[PDB]
């Protein structure tokens, strides 16, 4: 059996996937295709210029269509190839159970004629112009119109987009409108009563007052930002604000009582009119950033009773000649009383003190507070001790440098208070930085010029510390007692730490692992370890190393003195030595490692061979990863009795070749990567019986010998759930005509 929906995918809920196949036009799907089990079907970044009434009209199920991205106007296309999408009449109308439709990124001119059961539709980025009673007639449950883009500078068009006066008023159910980018001048009139989500950022609608939002007392989000615009620091075709303007009316929005959201970045904003938020008792988020706000903020009483107000974004409020502000936030901004959080950084300002964010110390809600890339570079890390609700704090990306004068690294966001450096100016760190922050569970410092000696005396106070990130530092030498004096530490990142020149002629001390009883992470990754190491590293807590782009090689080759280097890490799961240089492996190098080990990464290294009758010695192995190494073939003996494993990648090899039966023994292999070799066939001998039994057959980017009609296409057929892009990815080496073609190309199809 063929795959149902040559050349696309079925995967879950009903999607046939049909992205990126190149494809001119809509394919007819065959009579004995499951047609009614298909609700979705997808053709993101093809190129179907024409559509056709035939096209989706026994597709009885359908109900979404994603056309986006296949005949895109000049303006969006690469080469300013210019695009006019042909849809005939009935192209849509006959799929009556069409309810969502994105026919973005298409030069269309007109809406084309939709069913009535159409609930959501997205039409951004076309070359629709207008919009008037009779452009979406009859669409009573339309709840979401998207029309973004149609007339900026990636998509011009030598006028304004016109809605006419009342044009969607017959749209009773219409929540959610946007209307973006589209060169707008006013707000359309008489917008229907019914909307909650009104999106008009990027146009050019310069002036704003209360009957411009007419009956729309649903709104719970209205974005009106980026309309009157600072362009000092774009990047793109940009329309600075004219001089008199905005002109936003002081009780604009006091009739919105159920709004929720409000934004107004973007509006060349030099101070707040307070009567603005007068009436808002429900605003949860506003949105001031890209303004002109850094002086009005420190005197402004605008916040004064936005009581209910969670987040607030001040970013990017900076001098635009670029220089520092003085910030000392206004009284005000102590009324915030419900505030979680608080994005203030791209403002730029030289000091971050007592005086600094004085009126938020007793918010007692402030969870978040995004002080990055403000080129601080007085800092006192005091203040933070006395905010009762502090969970997290970005001040990386400034220009702090002391006291006032995933499987392998975990992250920090469920921890209860983190707080991010790193991108400063960092060279040493001195213990008394961090005297008031005790209560401290994650800190970065990475991307720093740490140089310091790290000798267990600088990080003192730091008592409930649980992750430390050191990683991208210039750490000179590890001692036996580095990171001892952090007692519940749990990960430590010191990737990217090399300094071979500056060992003080000895070398790393690698025995303060055997010394944090509660270290559970630890990445030692790019460290650049040929020798000059400990013999042994030693934990009973440890589970997870990342030793990557080190040279073991270089260690090992040194005689028997690392070849237990691993050894004591008596509970180690996870084991990364990709890039390590590692040309040949014993297999009493390999016995070496701890037995407790369920997952070893040799990503990347130049081994041409491998001993797989060795992987007894790791009982309790699952995953096995060798993608990117020299491998010629998959020989020399089998995978034994008794493995365990069920992840194995070998992608990126050259392997010409598999014995018959190597993977017949590997009872509980599910997972097997075979993509990027140098395969030219795929063979049911290679695994005894238990084909069936793999969830995950990868073979995409091998050479494979197409020939009409080569029996490893009936194997592949055979197990097709299991082959990831099956349909499309799985491609021929040869012949020179089907070169880089898929296994049922055209050609091929006639041979099954
Ligand atoms: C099998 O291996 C191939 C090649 O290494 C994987 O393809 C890469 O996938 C990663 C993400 O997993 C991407 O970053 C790369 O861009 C991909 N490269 C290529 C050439 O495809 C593939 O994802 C792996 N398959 C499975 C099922 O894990
Ligand atoms: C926006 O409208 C003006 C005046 O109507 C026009 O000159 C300009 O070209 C339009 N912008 C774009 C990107 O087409
Ligand atoms: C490592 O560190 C401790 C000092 O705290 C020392 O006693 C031990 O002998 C050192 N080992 C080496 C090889 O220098």
């Amino acid at each position: 059996t063929l795959p149902p929906f040559l050349p696309c995918e079925l995967q879950p809920h009903g999607l046939v996937n049909c992205n990126w196949l190149f494809l001119k036009s809509v394919p007819h799907f065959s009579a004995a295709a499951p047609r009614d089990n298909v609700t979705s079907l997808s053709l993101l970044s093809n190129r179907i210029h024409h559509l056709h009434d035939s096209d989706f009209a026994q597709l009885s199920n359908l109900q979404k269509l994603n056309l986006k991205w296949n005949c895109p106007p000049a303006g969006l296309s690469p080469m300013h190839f210019p695009c006019h999408m042909t849809i005939e009449p009935n192209t849509f109308l006959a799929v009556p159970t069409l309810e969502e439709l994105n026919l973005s990124y298409n030069g269309i001119t007109t809406v084309p004629a939709l069913p009535s059961s159409l609930v959501s539709l997205i039409l951004s980025r076309t070359n629709i112009l207008q919009l008037d009673p009779t452009s979406l007639t009859g669409l009573h449950a339309l709840r979401f119109l998207y029309m973004d883009g149609n007339c900026y500078y990636k998509n011009p068009c030598g006028r304004a987009l016109e809605v006419a006066p009342g044009a969607l008023l017959g749209l009773g159910n219409l929540t959610h409108l946007s209307l973006k980018y589209n060169n707008l001048t006013t707000v359309p009139r008489s917008l229907p009563p019914s909307l909650e989500y009104l999106l008009l950022s990027y146009n050019h609608i310069v002036t704003l007052a209360p009957e411009d939002l007419a009956n729309l007392t649903a709104l719970r989000v209205l974005d009106v930002g980026g309309n009157c615009r600072r362009c000092d620091h774009a990047r793109n075709p940009c329309v600075e604000c004219p001089h008199k303007f905005p002109q936003l009316h002081s009780d604009t929005f006091s009739h919105l009582s159920r709004l929720e959201g409000l934004v107004l970045k973007d509006s060349s904003l030099y101070q707040l009119n307070p009567r603005w938020f007068r009436g808002l008792g429900n605003l949860t988020v506003l949105d001031l950033s890209e303004n002109f706000l850094y002086d009005c903020i420190t005197k402004t009483k605008a916040f004064q009773g936005l009581a209910q107000l969670r987040r607030l974004n001040l970013s990017f409020n900076y001098h635009k000649k670029v220089s520092f502000a003085h910030l000392t936030l206004a009284p005000s901004f102590g009324s915030l009383l419900s505030l979680q959080e608080l994005d203030m950084h791209g403002i730029f300002f030289r000091s971050l003190s007592q005086k600094t964010l004085q009126p938020l110390a007793r918010l007692p809600m402030l969870q978040r507070l995004y002080l990055q890339m403000n080129f601080i570079n007085q800092a006192q890390l005091g203040i933070f001790k006395d905010f009762p609700g502090l969970r997290y704090i970005d001040l990386s990306d400034n220009r702090i440098s002391g006291a006032v004068e995933e499987d392998f690294m975990p992250s920090c966001k469920n921890l209860s208070f983190t707080l991010d450096l790193s991108r400063n100016n960092l060279v040493t760190v001195q213990p008394e930085m961090f005297a008031q922050l005790s209560r401290l569970q994650c800190l970065r410092l990475s991307h720093n010029s740490i140089s310091q000696a790290v000798n267990g005396s600088q990080f003192v106070p730091l008592t409930s510390l649980q992750v430390l990130d050191l990683s991208h530092n210039k750490l000179d030498l590890y001692h036996g007692r580095s990171f001892t004096e952090l007692p519940r530490l749990e990960a430590l990142d010191l990737s990217y730490n090399s300094q071979p020149f500056s060992m003080r002629g000895v070398g790393h001390n690698l025995s303060f692992v055997a010394q944090l009883p509660t270290l559970r992470y630890l990445s030692l990754a790019h460290n650049g370890i040929h020798s000059r190491v400990s013999q042994q590293l030693c934990s009973t807590s440890l589970w997870a190393l990342d030793f990557s782009g080190n040279s073991l090689s270089q260690m090992w080759a040194e005689g028997d003195l690392y070849l237990r280097f691993f050894q004591g890490l008596r509970s180690l799961i996870r084991l990364d030595l990709s890039q390590n240089r590692l040309h040949t492996l014993l297999p009493c190098t390999l016995g070496n490692l701890p037995k407790s080990l369920q997952l070893l990464r040799l990503r990347n290294n130049y081994l041409a061979f491998f001993n797989w009758s060795s992987l007894t010695l790791l009982p309790n192995l699952e995953t096995l990863d060798l993608a990117g190494n020299q491998l010629k073939a998959l020989s020399n003996g089998s995978l034994p009795s008794g493995t365990q494993l069920q992840r194995l990648d070998v992608s990126r090899n050259s392997i010409i070749f598999v014995v018959p039966g190597f993977f017949a023994l590997a009872t509980r292999l599910r997972e097997l990567n075979l993509s990027a070799n140098a395969l030219r066939t795929v063979e049911p001998s290679w695994f005894g019986f238990l084909a069936g039994s793999l969830e995950v057959l990868d073979v995409s980017a091998n050479p494979l010998h197409c020939a009409c009609g080569a029996a490893f296409v009936d194997f592949l057929l055979q197990v097709q759930a299991a082959v990831p892009g099956l349909p499309s990815r799985v491609k021929c080496g040869s012949p020179g005509q089907l070169q880089g073609r898929s296994i049922f190309a055209q050609d091929l199809r006639l041979c099954l």
